[PDB]
């Protein structure tokens, strides 16, 4: 041994193990089960005679990485430590990063960051905020976490792979652009407690946001819902505006169901349609027309009713078989379905087909006025000078959940939950589509041309509560007012390529805070999915996010006014989400109202909310990895993920295993998806949106090792019964 | 003995008689046919209970059998067999109502436009029903008529019914192309124009022919869209094409500008994907409204040879490789300058470029050929301009190769088509061409679909048939007809992107060509190979340009040239005799015939009310009616096959019995030498380009494959006469 090692600089010196015994030390501090000597023992046959200091630090990290265990979960926080010292030498030289101010304008001279954080803030105010800088809170990141910081979030060199910033910058500079525009009578307390809230994993932040806002870009929207007219016009403006947002990287939501279909007249009968594939097909290189070969890059969800004329066609859009001319794959779909389409399921009766230009009003009402819409349907029905094609119910839901078990990429909206529970006025601004997740529930316009400025393309903005950071609902109260205040200030932060996504969200701010880390949530209180004992837990607790929700949105409006658009929603007619919410609710949960909605209600319709819709809950991977949360309110395939990277295989444990590894119920302990539906719907009581719920099926646990029809109907109509508004994947066990 | 059924529903005994009243009807004039051979057939296949419509269409397919090299004439006996059912379903009676009538019922149905009745006085039409002779409906060949009942004649597309016979439809187009011309001469010129295209002197485009009386105003069916390098003209070009295909046109796409994969944006806030997801977006709005996506429109893309994805762009259309490369259902067109094929002739290496990081080097490529070799020899010596080394002989014979495969990769000589052009290249330069490449129209990007800086170029067809023609000379009052009619549509039709109507109403530009060009070769006794007929192409195409000109040069001085007619070479006097491929001095001797200086002169001085007027087009359906052959192209067979709904169609080549051995049929050529030299003639004086196929049969090669040599040897073979593009390479099999 007494090999030689390179530093940095590049002078050489006798290697020291008792220098790299003391760093070890330094990032097992409070950690259990850890083993030095382990680490020593895997590190130090891989040395060799003139090893660079670099490879030794990425050699006790990867060392400490693979010793990731259920047996020692705290290897995660060991190796990730150490991944934290290398990172702070690659941007700093040093361990400490320098101060907040020398930061900044060491930055933005390079170009990184923003020039208006030197002009909106002074010298001595960055003094005063870098003592909010608590950088030992860059040790409770976990492994997984520093590698999605390292390769996402913090601000690099995309060629040299060179750092520029440290996690605790991050966060301090997020806050400071986000309250840059309040006044210095409040704006400091502002960014102190926002910087608090979002470093200690209270608030979770999307990639876009967390990665963007401080660096000279605007492109924060990653959410679209773009709704398609029946006309030529109509078209090229959606296509164009899907063109767009793609190339913002942006989830693109098309409803494309009042495309007439084929055969249908055009101009009295001048021409006859050709059918909505050949459009949806135009659609599809729209969306992966910034894509580098058409696979990967931006992906879209087209969704199109039940009852259109072309559904036979459209449901087998993504199977592998059949010709290119008849299929479009590289797109998800929603079929959009209400309650008399359920009716004749039940009753075994059939579903007429029919084309949307030639029944009118039946499209609108369809959305809206559900009685209207089946004394339409019935009345065409009748009509024998309508064109309409008879297909029984039961075979017409098979082939959608059949395409749905193969693909796992076909969805369901029931959209007369989304007006009868909805924060919208289906009257005024009715939610006819989604979103990609199918977690969002925006009114939407066609467009007649890309820069009409009568269309509205619906804009939101995401964020979630961290619900295995809070030790009690009423901190729920504190964290609304910081995430609504400052996801409201990125709307006017943020820059809109088209006229008609802004009227959308400068007119309704709406908003979509969702949660995560649910399934660890349920395990400190002892809780479950499938039993149905956390159903009390759940409605206690989306309560309190709900209210804290619209009560910090209420006192917003009371300081800056309420939004544009607030007279269309239901609120403002003093309707709450615990006033249209689905009464079946009411056999599974009991759980009383905590908190004042009466007062609350008052203090609505005489002051308004600054943003017409707050609660969303989307799916998180790469933001839960961040706080080492549970994907979402998802549970968890194991107590610990797998996934190769560059630097290795990344191991990441479930939270609190130690303590709690009986305590978690894993997605496949589960006996069907009935314990796992009717939480959704509790949580849908009080959401303004929708939920990005997933099916999930184990062929090992039915006959014959194939899940049968007569279960997916089952469990499809078990959700609709509890206000399911939405249903995304069909996760099936290999 | 056996009944037959009525029309009315009523049922008579058997005539025979009857049916031998109607063959024989049909058989005036005639020659070599016969009645009892036909009666023969058709007397076998009926049956008792038959419907005497039945009974009609058995004699008619019964005499469309008998259609054979032997007796040519059993062509106009079925065709006027079909002509007498045509009568019966649209009138009830062979002879047709009086015009005016006809105009008026069909008004009230809503078949005809009603400015028919608003421009014309009943005593008018009363005049113009004079003009018609209903008996040159018996001058249709078999495979014409069945044009006429598919295509051209107004009908109901779902019950079938046929409104109006061929003699209303010549009568009704001249009656509102030329509605708006004046008292004194509106009827004269109105006569005129039906006597050309009833005697199948001017051939009418299909959208003409089926629309140009009916309340639609439709008629471009030739659109040219040149797409920026930008999301806002891919956006805009994208819409534009829907909005075209929708109309029924051809769509020629120039994305050559569009940066290659690779090329930073903004500095390099992002990076370019590809050309060719945005080629696969422009694919999707041409088959947006095409029955399964298939059918429908079709366009051609066009690109630079020296662009850096080329060697991925070539391999666009073959049957392999994954779909993530391939787009298949679009036909393209390479293009090249003097400088690639020096480098070919060299066998030096070719660079290849993004039209990003070459400053100037994209706008030479057309414009200006001595600034272009200064701008990519120098980039080619700086080391900071990202490039590819591609050896010249490898890069043509992937080009060639897919083209030899596919027979749908095209190439258009940039170079030729501005140092031979009627356009301005420092002002209004040509950078692209359309879906069948004879349109070279100058183009600029659009920033919108409703840009009205931007220009999308438009061209109006239409074609001399020179085998209806006694001479030469007769031209003059051709296309005077022409030339007018062609401009009034230009007023007449809409235009559903303003960018377009810009290019229409700024240039007007025209295309005429020619059909009937192999028969017009048997009568003079020439032929394509030997280059007997060069001299005759030479006379035969001056008198066309010249007469064309003269037309559009007198209508400038009667209504005006164009307004933007500043920006063609025809305003500084320069004539297509001046800058014409000098080596085509060595293929033809033949002299003008004609005073081009004196109409030089009067060029400069009055102008022309187009811009361009002269472009030999494909006609696949045109030239049918008319019983011509296809376009400038030779005959594959004395008769060609072509099934169909109501059996097999056949056609005979015009007028067989004397000119069996004159003609000179395509596989019975030695090579396409003899071919390029006469549309390297033609070239000389159309304005714009001409749809000229390369042709090969393996058999005439050894070991059954055409040799790379050959393919290279023909195409610079072509580049040397001054061809400007190639469209088909047709392969026999
Ligand atoms: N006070 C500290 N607490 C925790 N980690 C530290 C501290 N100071 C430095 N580190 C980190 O420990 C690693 C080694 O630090 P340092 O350069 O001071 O010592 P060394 O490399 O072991 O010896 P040498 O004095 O030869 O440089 C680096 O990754 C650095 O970021
Ligand atoms: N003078 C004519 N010259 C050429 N064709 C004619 C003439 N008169 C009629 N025809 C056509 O010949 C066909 C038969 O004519 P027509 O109906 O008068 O006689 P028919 O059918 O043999 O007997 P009928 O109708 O009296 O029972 C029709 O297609 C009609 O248009
Ligand atoms: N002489 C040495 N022998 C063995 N390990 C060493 C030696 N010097 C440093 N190490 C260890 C300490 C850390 O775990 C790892 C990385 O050290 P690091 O401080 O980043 O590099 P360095 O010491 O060469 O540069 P610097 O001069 O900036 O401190 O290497
Ligand atoms: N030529 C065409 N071929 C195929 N589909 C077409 C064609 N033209 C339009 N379409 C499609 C696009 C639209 O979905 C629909 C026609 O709608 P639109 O663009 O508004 O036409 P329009 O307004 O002129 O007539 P309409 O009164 O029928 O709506 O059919
Ligand atoms: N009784 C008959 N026996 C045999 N052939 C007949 C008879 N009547 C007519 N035809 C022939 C004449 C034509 O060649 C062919 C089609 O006749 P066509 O004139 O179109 O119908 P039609 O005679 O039944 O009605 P219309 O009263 O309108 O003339 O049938
Ligand atoms: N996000 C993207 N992903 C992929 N391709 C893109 C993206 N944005 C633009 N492109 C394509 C479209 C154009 O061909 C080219 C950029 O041109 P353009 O739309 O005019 O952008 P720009 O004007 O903002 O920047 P530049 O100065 O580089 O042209 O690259
Ligand atoms: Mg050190
Ligand atoms: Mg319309
Ligand atoms: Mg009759
Ligand atoms: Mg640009």
């Amino acid at each position: 041994q007494n090999l030689l090692v390179t530093k940095r600089d590049g002078s050489t010196e006798r290697i020291n193990l008792d220098k790299i015994h003391r760093v070890l030390d330094a990032a097992a501090e409070g950690l259990h089960n850890v083993s030095i000597s382990q680490v020593e023992l895997r590190s130090h046959i891989q040395f060799y005679d003139g090893i660079k200091t670099s490879d030794i630090h990425e050699t006790i990290i990867k060392a400490a990485a693979d010793l990731i265990s259920r047996d020692a979960p705290d290897y995660q926080y060991l190796a990730a430590r150490l991944a934290i010292f290398h990172l702070r030498k690659k941007a700093y030289g040093q361990f400490e990063p320098p101060a907040l101010y020398d930061h900044v304008v060491k930055m933005v001279e390079m170009g990184k960051y923003d020039n208006h954080l030197l002009e909106d803030y002074t010298e001595e105010e960055f003094k005063q905020m870098d003592t909010f800088i608590d950088h030992d809170r860059d040790m409770t990141f976990s492994y997984a976490a520093v590698k999605q910081l390292e390769g996402k979030y913090l601000v690099q060199n995309r060629v040299t792979g060179e750092i520029y910033e440290s996690a605790q910058f991050l966060y301090i500079l997020v806050a400071a652009c986000l309250f840059s525009n309040y006044p210095r009578e409040t704006r400091l307390q502002y960014v102190k407690r926002f910087y608090d809230a979002v470093s200690t994993f209270k608030i979770s932040l999307p990639t876009p946001i967390m990665s963007g806002v401080r660096t000279p870009t605007r492109q924060f929207s990653s959410c679209v819902l773009i709704e398609c007219g029946d006309s030529l016009d109509s078209i090229n403006a959606t296509s164009s505006a899907i063109v767009k947002y793609v190339s913002q990287r942006a989830g693109i939501g098309i409803n494309a169901g009042r495309i007439r279909a084929l055969g249908s007249p055009i101009r009295g009968g001048e021409a006859f349609h050709t059918g909505c594939i050949p459009f949806y097909k135009h659609f599809q290189t729209a969306v992966k027309s910034c894509s580098q070969g058409g696979v990967r890059g931006g992906a879209a969800t087209l969704f199109y009713p039940m009852w259109h004329l072309e559904v036979e066609s459209l449901l087998v859009l993504k199977n592998n078989r059949g010709v290119e001319g008849n299929r479009v794959r590289h797109m998800d779909y929603g079929v959009q379905i209400n309650k008399l389409m359920y009716t004749r399921l039940l009753k075994g009766e059939d579903i007429t087909l029919f084309s949307p230009s030639d029944v009118p009003g039946l499209y609108d009402a369809f959305f809206a006025d559900q009685e209207e819409f089946e004394r339409l349907y019935t009345k065409y029905e009748k009509d024998d000078s309508i064109r309409k094609q008879r297909v029984k119910a039961v075979e017409l839901f098979s082939l959608m959940m059949q395409e749905r078990a193969s693909t796992g990429r076909i969805y369901i909206q029931n959209v007369d939950h989304c007006n009868t529970h909805s924060p919208f006025d289906p009257a005024i601004a009715p939610v006819r589509q989604s979103n990609l997740c199918l977690e969002i529930a925006l009114p939407t316009k066609p467009l007649n041309d890309v820069n009409d400025e009568n269309g509205e393309i619906a804009l939101c903005t995401l964020s979630a509560f961290n619900l295995g950071a809070i030790n009690n609902l009423d901190e729920l109260e504190e964290l609304a007012i910081l995430a609504v205040r400052a996801l409201d200030a990125l709307l006017d932060y943020q820059d809109y390529p088209i006229p008609a996504a802004k009227r959308g969200a400068m007119g309704r701010r709406t908003l979509g805070i969702g949660v995560i880390n649910f399934a660890y949530y349920l395990a400190k209180h002892g809780k479950r999915y499938s039993d149905g004992s956390a159903n009390n837990l759940t409605h206690k607790t989306f309560e309190a996010i709900q209210y804290y929700l619209l009560k910090a949105s209420n006192e917003l409006a009371k300081e800056q006014g309420a939004c544009p658009w607030f007279n269309e929603t239901t609120y403002a007619k003093g309707i709450l989400p615990i006033d249209t919410y689905k009464k079946d609710l009411d056999t599974i949960a009991n759980e009383p109202l905590h908190y004042d909605w009466e007062a609350l209600r008052e203090s609505i319709k005489t002051h308004g909310l600054r943003n017409s819709t707050l609660s969303a809950l989307m799916p998180s991977e790469t933001s839960s990895q961040i706080s080492n949360a549970t994907n979402g309110i998802e549970p968890p395939r194991g107590y610990v993920s797998i996934k190769a990277s560059k630097d290795g295989i990344l191991r990441q444990v479930v939270p609190d295993y130690e303590h709690l590894h009986d305590a978690y119920e894993l997605l496949w302990e589960m006996p069907g998806n009935d314990g796992y539906l009717q939480l959704v719907g509790i949580m849908q009581k009080f959401i303004d949106q929708s939920i990005s719920a997933n099916t999930n099926y184990d062929p090992s646990r039915f006959p014959s090792g194939k899940v049968p029809m007569q279960q997916l109907l089952k469990d499809l109509l078990t959700a609709y019964k509890f206000g399911v508004k939405t249903l995304y994947y069909q996760n099936t066990r290999d």
